[PDB]
C-alpha cells in the first residue's frame, strides 16, 4: 500500500527518492541470503530500479534518471549495475533519453555526444556492451511485470499504457541498434534489422538527426549521416 | 606466444583448461585494482572466456562448454557471470548449442527442454533476461576482437572464418529471439524481427523443430509450433 501509492504519484525528486529507498530496503532483505531463491527475488527488485529509470526517460526528466544510481547503496549498486555498466550508466541514460524523446516526438534538443562522453563510450567495444546491457534492462523492465500490482509507465496514463510501452520499447530497440551496429550501419545485415521501425519513426529519426548534426563535431556528424543513410535505405 | 599457440590448437579438454587458466591469471591481475582502467581490461578478458564457450558451441563440443564455468575461480566467476547468469549458464549453453548446430546443419538431436531445465528457465522472466545476457555475450565475443592477435573461431578454418561468424551470430540471434518473444511469437511485431533470417535458415529451423517435437512434452510441443508457425508466417 505504501509502495503502490508512491509509484502512482506524479514523478518528482521526492517521490523518486522514497521509492528507491523502499526497493533498497526490500533489496537489502535478500543480501544476507545467497541461495537461488534470493537471486530471482533480487533480480526482480533490480529491474524495479530500471522501471523507475525508464519512467524518468519517457517523462523527459533525465536529471531524475541519473539520480537513481546515486540513491542506490554501493553493495546493491555492484549487483544492479555490474562491472562496466556502472561506468557507462550516465551515457546509457542520455542515449535512451535522446531516442525515446525523439520517438515521443519531443521537438529536440539534446546535448553533444562528444561532450557527455557518449561518443567516447562508442569507440570502446566493451563500453558498448555495458551500454547495450543497460538499454536491454530498460526495455524489459517495462515489458515484464516487475511489481506484484500493475503500474502505468507514466502516471495517470492508463488507457494509453500499452501504446506508450510499445513506443518506448521500440525507441530502446533503435538505441540498441545504434550500439550494436557502430561503424557498420550501412551494411546490408545492419539495415535488415531496421525492418521493425515504422515508416513515420524513420522519418522522425532522419529529421531529428539531420537537425542534430548542425555545427557538431565532424566525428559525431559522420556518425549521424551513417545512421541517417542507413535509415534512408531501409 | 604461449597463449596464441593454445587458442590455435584443436579443441580438446586439455587445450581448453590451460587457456582458461591463462586468462584467469591475466584476469586476476586486475582484481587488486578497482579503477576504470581495470574494468575495461577485465571486461575484455571476461569475453575471452565467452569466445572459448562460443567456440565449443560451434564445434559441437557442448560438454567442453559447460566445463568453462568450472575452470573459473569463484571471485572471477561472480564478475564474469553476474547474479542470475550463474544459475542459468547451463541452460544458455544448451540453447546456444541447439540453435548453432541447427544453423550449421547438424542433423540433430538435442536433449529435452523440460529435462535440462531449459523449459523451466523460460517460465521465469528474470531467468530469460540472464539467458539473453549470456547469448548476447556469446555473440559479441566472436564479432569483436577479444585478443590482441586475430584468432579463428574454429581452428584451421581461416579462409571461411568470416562466413562462420556470420552464421553463428545469426544463430545466437535467433536463440535471442526465442527468449525475448516467449509466448508472444506469433504476434506481428515478433514476426517482423524474423526478417534477418535467411529463407533457407527458416526452413532448416522449421524442419529441425518439427522433428524435435515428436513425442515431447505437450508444453515443449506447443512452444515449438508457436515457433514454427511464427517461422511459417515471416
Ligand atoms: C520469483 C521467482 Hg522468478
Ligand atoms: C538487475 C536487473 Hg533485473
Ligand atoms: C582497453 C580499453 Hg576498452
Ligand atoms: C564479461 C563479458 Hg566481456
Amino acid at each position: 500500500d505504501k509502495f503502490t501509492y508512491l509509484l502512482l504519484q506524479p514523478l518528482t525528486e521526492a517521490t523518486l527518492s522514497d521509492a528507491v529507498n523502499f526497493i533498497v530496503e526490500k533489496y537489502s532483505a535478500e543480501l544476507p541470503d545467497e541461495g537461488d531463491a534470493s537471486l530471482v527475488v533480487r533480480s526482480q527488485l533490480g529491474c524495479q530500479f530500471f522501471f523507475l529509470v525508464t519512467r524518468t526517460l519517457a517523462h523527459d526528466q533525465r536529471e531524475l534518471a541519473k539520480l537513481v544510481q546515486t540513491l542506490i547503496p554501493r553493495p546493491v549498486r555492484l549487483e544492479v549495475f555490474p562491472g562496466l555498466q556502472r561506468s557507462v550508466f550516465k551515457s546509457s541514460v542520455f542515449l535512451g533519453h535522446h531516442i525515446i524523446q525523439i520517438f515521443m516526438g519531443a521537438k529536440k534538443p539534446f546535448q553533444d555526444w562528444s561532450f557527455v562522453g557518449l561518443a567516447q563510450d562508442f569507440e570502446c567495444p566493451w563500453r558498448r556492451l555495458a551500454i547495450a546491457e543497460l538499454l536491454k534492462k530498460f526495455s524489459v523492465s517495462v515489458v515484464e511485470k516487475v511489481f506484484d500490482n500493475p503500474v502505468a509507465l507514466i502516471p495517470q496514463h492508463e488507457s494509453d499504457n500499452e501504446a506508450l510501452i510499445e513506443l518506448v520499447t521500440n525507441a530502446l530497440r533503435f538505441a540498441l541498434w545504434i550500439v550494436e551496429f557502430y561503424e557498420t550501419e550501412t551494411n546490408e545485415k545492419s539495415i535488415k534489422e531496421l525492418a521493425f521501425l515504422d515508416h513515420s519513426s524513420k522519418t522522425l529519426l532522419i529529421e531529428s538527426f539531420t537537425k542534430f548534426l548542425q555545427g557538431k563535431d565532424v566525428k559525431d556528424q559522420d556518425h549521424l549521416k551513417r545512421i541517417i543513410d542507413a535509415l534512408e535505405k531501409s
